[PDB]
This record gives structure tokens, C-alpha cells and sequence, in this order.
């Protein structure tokens, strides 16, 4: 063998409810009664939330239960409070100490409010200066949907050369963070006016623009 | 009881014997003999490789070994295959209501030589201090195996409360990038010696400080 067997998705809104099929064979779901529930936000580990059919951990929220119907375990999602925005997966025990695995299910909740991102642009530093070296990061946060896009301008001009844009990650929200970085030289960054992060997300432009003059 | 602490960054080459550590929080393991060792690959089955401690099921090779005689689990790939490369993770049953899982391991198969990462800490901008905010960021790049352990410490202390950490992102050069940052008052931000961040890759660590001044 090798699988149980789930479905790939699970679009659930708030509230209106969601539920996970688990289904095996009788020599595993319908034998024994070993169903299992773990999830894994955008990697990370597993939190077990279901053993033992429908008991959960000590820590796990009231409102997620679960079913089984002879083959046809199943996980529900009562009334979705969209943190929960993982992948799932069941799993049964099919003796011979051996246990074997769902092949998963990424629950996508919608009705998240959409979210325009704390952006904050950074000086080098003294440090980072005294030992010649300069980078900027401009630091983008809590956004959703995740999709940004990061330029920099060299005064009122672009710049391409020295970025370096990480790829937004899930927070503890559906908020994501995008780090971009421009690695100048001090003089670079003194043979220069100001310079300036521009992230558009979702319509909406923002620009933050570090000036030299300021500290240290 | 909730964490098994499990390496950043496993890597070899083919044929290299990889060795995987799941230490974890003291107050239990001895009489303690039920930890499993898990795998899985890029979004594709969550098999369980070992289990209690040394035990291999079926259809797993005995490339895969297992130990945990010390306090410290430990997974080895004697021989390191291609299709090893994988998000290894150990767990452990507490009570029947709790199933702790390990920080968990990405093993990758060395495709360039190794990078240690440079952590690049800013302090709060003055103006976001003009703002009455305090962000201090920790930037990580150019490092490869892309896998890091974040920490931040205040004084002394880790600073658990007010972190969140980006995914590292491939990059140009062909090695990664990652940031964290922390959210204060400008209060909480000075009423302090310094603020540490502190990055694990593999066990290379580099661990960077950030005293608040006045600035004027």
C-alpha cells in the first residue's frame, strides 16, 4: 500500500463551516480506530490536534472536531477563524507497528480582510559602517494578500543592481513580511542624495525614502 | 511540555553520512523510550522512518539508523542517496493528550559549497522613533544550506514575545536570505542594555548586538 486519501483543498469562510475527508481501507480506517489529525502551517512542524478517532491534546481549540464513518474519517473546522490556515493530514495504523499517512489538505480560508503593509526603511549604521559596508533594507509587513511588488530608486531614479527581495512569508496572521536589501558601499551611499523603497501592493504605492541625514 | 530542539541545517554530500539530533527539554526522556523519527519532501508524504528510538517498519532502508541512548535522539544517513534530501523531523509521547514534535531538520544535499550566514542587526531608525515605534531587524544573508534558527535576546533573556521570521529566499548569487524583526515602544527599546539577535546555521552561530542611544 502507501496512501490514505484526502482532497487537496478545503475553502471554508468564516463561519460557514469546513470538514476534511480521511479515507483509507478496512485494514486500516474501518480496522481500528486510529485516525489522526496533524497540521503544518507553511513549513512547520506538526501539532497533533486529533488522536485516538475524535480526542484531542490538551490545547487544541474547542472547535475543531472530528468523524469517522466506517472508511471515512473526517476532521471539521467549526466555523473557520482563518488563522487556522494550514495543511492538514489524517493518518491510521495498520498494525505491525506501522502507521501511514494522509496525503494532505490545504484549508483556504477566505473573507480575511485585505491588509496594505507596514513599510519601514532602515539607515546602515555606525557599526555596519565602520567597517565599510552599507546595506538598506527595506523592510515590508503585515499585508494580505501576500503579493508585493519592491523598487528602489537612486534619488528619483531606479535601481535593479543591489536588491535583493525575499519572498513574502506567513506571520502569526495571514500577514506576510518581504525583506528587500540594497548593499552599497559608503561611498556609495554618501555619493548619493537619499534613496528610496517603493512597494506596491495591490493598487496602492508606498514609498518611504531614507535621507543620510540622520545619526549614526 | 511543547519542544524537542532539532538542528537549523543537516547537509552532506552523496554518499556522506548525515547525522540528525533531536535534544529536548530535560524534564522527561530517559523513561522515555518512544521517539520517532519522521521525513517528508517538498509538500509530498510525511512517512515515519523510525520510530521508538531505533525501530525501523517496513519499506525503509537500513541506511536509515536510529539512537537515543544519551538524551538526544539522533537519525543517521549512513550513505547519503539523492531522494534524502528532506524535512526530517523526531517526536515524543508525553501523556495520551500530548505528542511533541522536534524543530525539525531540512537535510540537503550539498549543490554548492556551504555559506555561513551574515547577520546584519539595525536599531530602531530615528525616525521611526519620531513615529513612536521601535522596529530593530535582524537581516540574515548569503548563506547556504538555507536553513537558520533565529533567536533574539534582551540583556541576558530571550526575547520570545514580538518575533516573526521570514522564509529563506533563493537569491541571485545562488545563496539565500531570511530576516527577522521585533516590535517595541520606544520605552521597551530603551529601558535596556542591549538587544541581541542571534542566528544558528548548521553550528555556526553568530550572534550580533544593538545598544539604544540617543541619537540626538
Amino acid at each position: 500500500p502507501s496512501a490514505l486519501t484526502q482532497p487537496p483543498s478545503a475553502s471554508g469562510s468564516l463561519g460557514q463551516s469546513v470538514t476534511i475527508s480521511c479515507t483509507g481501507t478496512s485494514s486500516d480506517v474501518g480496522g481500528y480506530n486510529y485516525v489522526s489529525w496533524y497540521q503544518q502551517h507553511a513549513g512547520k512542524a506538526p501539532k497533533v490536534i486529533i488522536y485516538e478517532v475524535n480526542k484531542r491534546p490538551s490545547g487544541v481549540p474547542d472547535r475543531f472536531s472530528g468523524s469517522k464513518s466506517g472508511n471515512t474519517a473526517s476532521l471539521t473546522v467549526s466555523g473557520l477563524q482563518a488563522e487556522d490556515e494550514a495543511d492538514y493530514y489524517c493518518s491510521s495504523y495498520e498494525g505491525s507497528d506501522n502507521f501511514v499517512f494522509g496525503t494532505g489538505t490545504k484549508v483556504t480560508v477566505l473573507g480575511q480582510p485585505k491588509a496594505n503593509p507596514t513599510v519601514t526603511l532602515f539607515p546602515p549604521s555606525s557599526e555596519e559602517l565602520q567597517a565599510n559596508k552599507a546595506t538598506l533594507v527595506c523592510l515590508i509587513s503585515d499585508f494580505y494578500p501576500g503579493a508585493v511588488t519592491v523598487a528602489w530608486k537612486a534619488d528619483g531614479s531606479p535601481v535593479k543592481a543591489g536588491v535583493e527581495t525575499t519572498k513574502p512569508s506567513k506571520q502569526s496572521n495571514n500577514k506576510y513580511a518581504a525583506s528587500s536589501y540594497l548593499s552599497l558601499t559608503p561611498e556609495q551611499w554618501k555619493s548619493h542624495r537619499s534613496y528610496s523603497c517603493q512597494v506596491t501592493h495591490e493598487g496602492s504605492t508606498v514609498e518611504k525614502t531614507v535621507a543620510p541625514t540622520e545619526c549614526s
